[PDB]
RNA sequence: AACGGGGCGCCGCGGCCUCUAGUGUACCGGUUGUCCGGCAGGGCACUGCCGGGCAGCCACGCCGUGGGGGAUAACCGCUGAA
């Protein structure tokens, strides 16, 4: 359909500055700054006006179709997630699960390294972005925080996808006659604030 | 079975001649028939034939011949509204 006109606002929470910059024709820069530090966000080429009004963010949308239209939701989620993130922060938890071959993981300085992956001598090592903490509770559980849920979320991802092997490597799903197959991994589990 | 780690080929490409192999009517030797009287030296038999062989060329010989980064494909995911 077509829209004349479309408004929405995201309240701004106590303690929480924004500040609005434009950086161009029809792209944005939003800081938002709280108790546990400030994230930063690029809205580029967009057709959302975003403005301040006395404690809140109003997002606009002026001549819009279904397409320009559906971004004021996502612009608020994402928002909210920044507003949610320097207050609460993000936290994301993981599981190891293994079969035989028991998991090593172990974090050494800004280096995340899973060792005996199903029993492989090669040793899987990823690089934790700045801005994100990862701990391992026990031999069971991972736990990765931060105030950018989509920093956070996104390498919790790559630790699920580092044990997810492709091509011939990839072992099958199911066992004989239809059982549970070798289903070793790091499988994200949930999440939910720091505080 | 596999990832990772270690070692080496085959095919192709580019060079090289130290080794080995081929050639080598440069060169040295042996020897057949005849001719120059004999010896020695030599002509011809299209290097007469046979053996060895420097240089050069050469392969059947030796040497070099890789990892990375970027944007992507098939797609797999994060956040995410309509
Ligand atoms: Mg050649
Ligand atoms: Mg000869
Ligand atoms: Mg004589
Ligand atoms: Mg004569
Ligand atoms: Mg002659």
């Amino acid at each position: 359909m077509h829209v004349v006109y479309a408004v929405e606002e995201v309240p701004i929470p106590d303690g929480v500055k924004v500040a609005i910059e434009k950086t161009g024709p029809f792209d944005y820069v939003v800081k938002v700054k709280g108790p546990l530090g400030e994230l930063v966000k690029e809205f580029k080429n967009t057709p959302v006006i975003m403005s301040l009004s006395d404690g809140k963010v109003v997002l606009e949308v002026l001549n819009a179709k279904k397409r320009e239209y559906a971004l004021l939701g996502t612009y608020k989620g994402i928002l909210k997630n920044m507003f949610l993130g320097v207050t609460k922060g993000w936290r994301y938890k993981l599981k190891v699960i293994y079969t035989h071959f028991p998991m090593l993981v172990k974090v050494q300085g800004n280096q995340l390294t899973i060792e005996n992956f199903l029993g492989r001598k090669s040793k899987i090592v990823l690089e934790i972005p700045k801005g994100v903490k990862v701990e391992v509770k026990g031999k069971e559980d991972i736990v990765v925080e931060g105030i950018d849920r989509e920093l956070v979320s996104q390498f919790a991802a790559a630790i699920q996808a580092a044990t997810e092997l492709r091509g011939e490597e990839k072992p099958s799903p199911h066992g004989r006659e239809g059982g549970l197959g070798v289903v070793d991994g790091i499988y994200v589990v949930g999440y939910e604030h720091v505080k």
